[PDB]
């Protein structure tokens, strides 16, 4: 694929940006936090930004109007920590891994999150997960600053 070296918290920005009217729209309580401004890191950025985009997607649908979503960057040293937050209804526990199965669908093609995996880990060699926090749902990513 094509890697570069990018400010990750200016893709952040960008993926607010296309999704500020319909959070402003829904009365959504959004915050971005970093623990470092120029966030680098080397990836694809395009792939990157697609799993962004299918995260915060997913969160305003879930938070609903009125809702709060949480976008956390961390810089890690060895890697960097992106974590999507939204107020919502939890992930059942027997889908906690279920969910980022291609075969997982609701009523219908998935949260996207089958592929979210294959970018994250597959192409990036990173690592992604949910937990159930603070009556919603985070989703984590973490990539190696390097591959």
């Amino acid at each position: 694929m094509e890697f570069t070296e990018f400010n990750l918290n200016e893709l952040i920005r960008e993926v607010y940006v296309l999704f500020e009217e319909k959070i402003r729209k829904m009365n959504i309580d959004f915050c971005f936090e970093t623990d470092n401004e120029d966030l680098r890191v080397e990836a694809d950025r395009t792939r990157i930004k697609q799993v962004l985009i299918n995260l915060v997607q997913n969160a305003i649908e879930a938070t609903g109007e009125n809702g709060k979503i949480k976008i956390t960057s961390e810089d890690m040293y060895t890697k960097v920590r992106v974590s999507v937050w939204n107020s919502g209804p939890p992930i059942p526990e027997e889908l906690k891994e279920k969910i980022f199965s291609p075969f997982f669908t609701t009523k219908g093609t998935g949260l996207g999150l089958s592929i979210c995996r294959k970018i994250i880990e597959d192409e990036h060699g990173g690592k992604i997960w949910t937990e159930n926090r603070e009556n919603g749902v985070v989703f984590i990513f973490e990539i190696p600053k390097t591959p």
